[PDB]
C-alpha cells in the first residue's frame, strides 16, 4: 500500500457513494419543512400492524438495494469470492442503512423523513415495536450530533460493510488487507479535513449491532403472530436478510 494510492481510494469510495446515495443531500433538506399533520399521523396510527411492516419492509428493502449497488461499485469487493461477498452483505447492508439513516433524521424537531413527508417517532406507533423506533431515532439522533458530511458517510459505511471479524469468511486475510487500506483511507480524509476529533465520537464496537438483532428479533415476534402476510406479502430480498438462505442476493450480484 502507498499514500497517492490511499488518496485513489478515498476518490473511489466517495464516487461509489455518490452514485448509489438512493437520495441526495438537499432533496432531504428541502423536504424538513414539509412535516406530517396532525390528522395525517393519525391516519397512520390507525392502520394494521400487518399493514405498517408491509410497507416498512418494503422501504427498507428499497434501501438495502442500494446498499447492494454500493457494494458492487467498492474498489475490491468485487475481487472477493461470492461466499464472502454475500457474507458481508447480509451482515452489513442492515448496518449501512441505519448508518444513512441520519441523512433522513432532522435532529431539530426530533423527526425522520418517511413516505414524502417527515414525521417523528409516534407514526410507526403501529408497529407494536416502540422500543426499537426510539432505539432508531436516538442512533440517528448521535450520527446528527457528529455533523457527517456525505464524504465522511460514504468511507465510515464502506468500513462497515468490509469488516474481516464477519463469520463464514473464506478468504478472512484478502478482506484483512482491504478493511486495512479503507481504514487507512477514512483516517486520511479525517487527518486532511481537520476532523480526526470525531474518532472518540462515533458509534461503540457493537452499538450497530444491538440495532440489528432487535430488528430482527421484533420481526420473529411479528412471522410468528403473522406467518402468511410475511411469505405473501414480504419483499423476496428482506425475507432472505431477515426471516431464514435463498439465493436472492446472488441473483443481485451476478448481473449489472
Ligand atoms: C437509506 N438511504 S437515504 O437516502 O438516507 C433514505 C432514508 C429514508 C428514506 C425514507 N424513509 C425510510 O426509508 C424509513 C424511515 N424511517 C424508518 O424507521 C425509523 C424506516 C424507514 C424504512 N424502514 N424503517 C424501519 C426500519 C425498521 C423498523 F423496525 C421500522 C421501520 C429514503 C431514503
Amino acid at each position: 500500500a502507498s499514500l497517492t494510492e490511499i488518496e485513489h481510494l478515498v476518490q473511489s469510495v466517495c464516487k461509489s457513494y455518490r452514485e448509489t446515495c438512493q437520495l441526495r443531500l438537499e432533496d432531504l433538506l428541502r423536504q424538513r419543512s414539509n412535516i406530517f399533520s396532525r390528522e395525517e399521523v393519525t391516519g397512520y396510527q390507525r392502520k394494521s400492524m400487518w399493514e405498517m411492516w408491509e410497507r416498512c419492509a418494503h422501504h427498507l428493502t428499497e434501501a438495502i438495494q442500494y446498499v447492494v449497488e454500493f457494494a458492487k461499485r467498492l474498489s475490491g469487493f468485487m475481487e472477493l469470492c461470492q461466499n464472502d461477498q454475500i457474507v458481508l452483505l447480509k451482515a452489513g447492508a442492515m448496518e449501512v442503512v441505519l448508518v444513512r439513516m441520519c441523512r433522513a433524521y432532522n435532529a431539530d424537531n426530533r423527526t425522520v423523513f418517511f413516505e414524502g413527508k417527515y414525521g417523528g417517532m409516534e407514526l410507526f406507533r403501529a408497529l407494536g415495536c416502540s422500543e426499537l423506533i426510539s432505539s432508531i431515532f436516538d442512533f440517528s439522533h448521535s450520527l446528527s450530533a457528529l455533523h457527517f458530511s456525505e464524504d465522511e458517510i460514504a468511507l465510515y459505511t464502506a468500513l462497515v460493510l468490509i469488516n474481516a471479524h464477519r463469520p463464514g469468511l473464506q478468504e478472512k486475510r484478502k478482506v484483512e488487507q482491504l478493511q486495512y487500506n479503507l481504514e487507512l483511507a477514512f483516517h486520511h480524509h479525517l487527518c486532511k479535513t481537520h476532523r480526526q476529533s470525531i474518532l472518540a465520537k462515533l458509534p461503540p464496537k457493537g452499538k450497530l449491532r444491538s440495532l440489528c438483532s432487535q430488528h430482527v428479533e421484533r420481526l420473529q415476534i411479528f412471522q410468528h403472530l403473522h406467518p402468511i402476510v410475511v411469505q405473501a406479502a414480504f419483499p423476496p430480498l428482506y425475507k432472505e436478510l431477515f426471516s431464514g438462505k435463498h439465493k436472492i442476493l446472488h441473483r443481485l450480484l451476478q448481473d449489472s
